């Protein structure tokens, strides 16, 4: 019951991507008081589905928050399996294009180019942290000097840990890292976030439950824990028996989706992002 294509009222459409005859939109929310030579931060959600399916009407609430915060909130459209029969590495190349084209475009959007957030939900929050960690695999066709890194990150029980090497998996699967190549399109550790855990990357905040059946909370763990050892802010907020998806709107009374926006919203104070309320 989230249409694809989503109506988004109230957002301005942009093309940032045009790729295998389709054309990948920014759905994007202005503050009320925005005008051209502003130098707001940015936030560009993407929306989760196992990289299959999905739209960008799943963050159209948190677009409306943020663009009330005074950011340029924006839900971006990617290449999925079932509507594009793209791999998991393609979905990352249309995120990393996001991010560029949102720096490239940064004047004429009123934002800065360097508070430019990435964030999404699970498979979503996968391409969130690949735009943060995760070097680039292939040379766009469009905007090719411009960083497609993301300055901080705000991820919704993203997919973290893509490859099982470095792991303690008692066998040696050598056999289930093959097969991995031929899902996601690419060497598994190239769009594995925790295997390119290193200092001096951007700021981030992730929001998972401890009930999850889907990405295990241990491995989030595991990842925030290596990523504060490496001296990168990297802030960890479980739910305790929260299950996948707890922090959409429409769930639960809503009240684990407005606990992630203040809480999201105070990291973004943290880091400077965003003026304090009032
Ligand atoms: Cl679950």
């Amino acid at each position: 019951r989230l249409r694809y294509p989503p109506e988004m009222p109230g957002a301005e459409v942009k093309v940032y991507k045009k790729v295998d005859n389709v054309d990948l939109k920014l759905y994007i929310y202005k503050p009320a008081d925005w005008k051209p030579a502003d130098r707001r931060s940015a936030i560009v959600f993407f929306f989760g589905g196992g990289w299959q399916s999905g739209s960008p009407a799943q963050f159209r609430p948190q677009c409306e928050y943020f663009a009330g915060r005074g950011m340029v909130a924006m839900a971006a459209d990617y290449r999925v399996g079932s509507r594009h029969n793209v791999k998991v590495a393609d979905c990352v190349a249309d995120a990393k294009s996001a991010i560029r084209w949102v720096r490239q475009h940064a004047a004429e959007l009123g934002v800065d180019p360097q508070k430019i957030v990435a964030s999404g939900g699970s498979a979503g929050g996968h391409l969130a942290a690949c735009t943060v960690m995760v070097p680039d695999l292939e040379a766009p066709e469009e905007d090719h000097t411009i960083s497609s890194q993301a300055n901080a990150a705000i991820l919704f029980n993203p997919v973290l840990i893509l490859s099982r090497e470095g792991l303690k998996d008692h066998v040696p699967r050598q056999d289930w890292e093959e097969r991995l190549r031929e899902r996601l399109g690419t060497e598994p550790k190239a769009v594995s976030p925790y295997h390119h855990i290193r200092a001096g990357l951007p700021p981030m905040i992730i929001f998972h439950g401890t009930a999850d059946n889907t990405v295990p909370f241990e491995t989030i763990r595991l990842f925030a824990e290596a990523m504060k050892k490496a001296g990168n802010r990297c802030e960890l907020v479980p739910f305790e028996g929260a299950a996948h998806g707890f922090f959409n709107f429409g769930r639960g009374d809503n009240l684990a989706y407005q606990k992630t926006l203040e809480l999201a919203d105070e990291f973004l104070v943290e880091i400077g992002f965003l003026a304090p309320k009032g």
